[PDB]
């Protein structure tokens, strides 16, 4: 599918001192949610308005409203619940489900391990939120898990993606739209994404 | 100047039950600062950036950041207030200036009573706002009040507007844009907008 890079200047300007290693986990951890609220802005520009009749205080009016339809944030245990009250603040009708992965020891892959998904499931659309996508295992885990439980529309958002992550979630599911803040370069041996902001759970919680 | 509308469909949403006339006061309160700090996101879009080199806990890194420029929010007393903590949730460094206006009685035009900005106006660009533009007299007023301190940059800001309150605008300062999020059709007799909300001030502060 496509990826979406929003640019907006304070976005642009938040994620620079996000990935600047002397910001403390208190700023990091407050200047995501920062980002996320703002990102949760552009992403949300296409919500299908329909237009009903009310009446001002001066006259009746033709006005509009949302379309109506149920939205699901998932965020990825654990640097992703850093991103869903800020997403929460704009749509707080949203419903909120979680997921998730163990990895084993000789294996290529990250594999579904906890679930909890809203029970309209069939219904809503929902959002996978992960700080970053890096070797994009984690994002094609998470989305097969949502896809096995029929959820038919799945969007990714992230703030820093690496190529070879977008690539793997493109190859695994081309029917999954990718929203992220930046596209850096590269991964490093370690899976760590170049020049990235080092590891978005330690940076957020401040602890292991 | 130009106009420009903001037509996301969370701001249209909002600006629905902000019309009705069954909203009470403490709803609309809280959804004008809403609609208002969604629209500081927008018409921040603009925001100049410089590149810096920072380093991420992984390795160097050439970021940007905001320019570096001062700005300054100025309400229009009195519904003016309910748009200013709104903007200053995006840019709490804007600094913030109020603005009174009297009539008198065989006049056509309000007219600069109390003024109160921060000293470095010269510098600064200046974001006007007021819930309402409809005859455009207190606009004009309220500009032709920071011309007279010399601030060079003027944006006017509204959730909605009149066709003769922009055409005001327009006349008596060519060089201000205007920024809206609903042009309504006309005025009535007494002077309010049509289809419009009635009086922001009363819907405000739920009190004379
Ligand atoms: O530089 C990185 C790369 C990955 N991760 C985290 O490690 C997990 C593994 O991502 P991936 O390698 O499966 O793409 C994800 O939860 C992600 O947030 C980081 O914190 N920093
Ligand atoms: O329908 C209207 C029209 C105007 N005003 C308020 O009355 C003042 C006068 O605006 P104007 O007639 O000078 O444009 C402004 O502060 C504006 O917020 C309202 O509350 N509702």
């Amino acid at each position: 599918g496509k990826v979406y890079v929003f640019d907006h200047p304070l976005i642009q300007h938040k994620l620079t001192y996000i990935r600047d290693k002397n910001t403390g986990t208190k700023e990091f951890r407050e200047l995501v949610d920062e980002v996320a609220t703002l990102m949760a802005f552009e992403i949300t520009r296409d919500l299908p308005l329909e237009e009903v009749e009310i009446e001002t205080p001066v006259s009746k009016a033709r006005a509009k409203v949302i379309a109506g339809k149920k939205l699901g944030v998932i965020p990825i245990l654990r640097a992703g619940i850093g991103m869903v009250d800020g997403i929460l603040k704009l749509i707080p009708a949203a419903k909120v489900g979680h997921i998730g992965l163990y990895r084993d020891p000789q294996t290529l892959k990250p594999v579904e391990y906890y679930v909890k998904l809203p029970s309209d499931v069939e219904e809503r659309d929902f959002i996978i939120v992960d700080p970053m996508l890096a070797t994009g295992g984690s994002a094609v885990a998470a989305i097969d898990a949502l896809k096995k439980r029929g959820a038919k529309s799945i969007k990714f958002m992230c703030l820093i993606a690496a190529p070879e992550g977008v690539k793997a979630v493109e190859t695994a599911h081309p029917d999954v739209d990718i929203y992220i803040a930046a596209l850096d370069e590269r991964l490093n041996d370690h899976g760590y994404i170049v020049p990235g902001l080092g590891d978005a759970g330690d940076r957020l919680f401040g602890t292991k």
